[PDB]
């Protein structure tokens, strides 16, 4: 996903 991959940051 998008938001799921942005949470890492």
């Amino acid at each position: 996903t998008v938001y799921v991959y942005s949470r890492v940051k």
